[PDB]
């Protein structure tokens, strides 16, 4: 079956690990902290075709690591995650998209913009803001909650669709 290397990026605390854990383990655990910055494998059926998702859950690295750039470079599609209650994390999306563009040597990498923690009423980033940005980038925008499961599988499956139709 086709394997898809998916990479999850974004500021610390936005829910990258929780999104991955929801997809892989089908639960949400407050404040859980993975211990490996590892990859996760899941066999899924998307639009009738079985495939293997290989998910890289990134941690924040503030300096230069050629190894970390090479792990990113193996990725075929990227989730750019911010949290809808965290204005700073939305402002950070630009630097993550620039990083992917640099390491992939391409401006048009399969990508989905993800606004996580949509269960929280205390929104500071309006959906229209992210919709505008996603449309400027030419990529889908999906709102998720790793806590309630809303949008989680759709974010990953939409990313695969973006790879398939790239
Ligand atoms: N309410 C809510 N909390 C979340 C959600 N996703 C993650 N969290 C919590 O936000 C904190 C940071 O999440 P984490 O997965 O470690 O973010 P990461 O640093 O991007 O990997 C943790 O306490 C999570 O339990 C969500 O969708 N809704
Ligand atoms: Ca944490
Ligand atoms: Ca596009
Ligand atoms: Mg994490």
């Amino acid at each position: 079956m086709t394997e898809y290397k998916l990479v999850v990026v974004g500021a610390g605390g936005v829910g990258k690990s929780a999104l991955t854990i929801q997809l892989i383990q089908n639960h949400f655990v407050d404040e859980y902290d993975p211990t490996i910055e590892d990859s996760y494998r899941k066999q899924v059926v998307i639009d009738g075709e079985t495939c293997l998702l290989d998910i890289l859950d990134t941690e924040g690295q503030e300096e230069y690591s050629a190894m970390r750039d090479q792990y990113m470079r193996t990725g075929e599609g990227f989730l750019c995650v911010f949290a809808i209650n965290n204005t700073k994390s939305f402002e950070d999306i630009h630097q993550y998209r620039e990083q992917i563009k640099r390491v992939k040597d391409s401006d048009d990498v399969p990508m989905v913009l993800v606004g996580n923690k949509c269960d929280l009423a205390a929104r500071t980033v309006e959906s229209r803001q992210a919709q505008d940005l996603a449309r400027s980038y030419g990529i889908p925008y999906i709102e998720t909650s790793a806590k309630t499961r809303q949008g989680v599988e759709d974010a990953f499956y939409t990313l695969v669709r973006e790879i398939r139709q790239h």
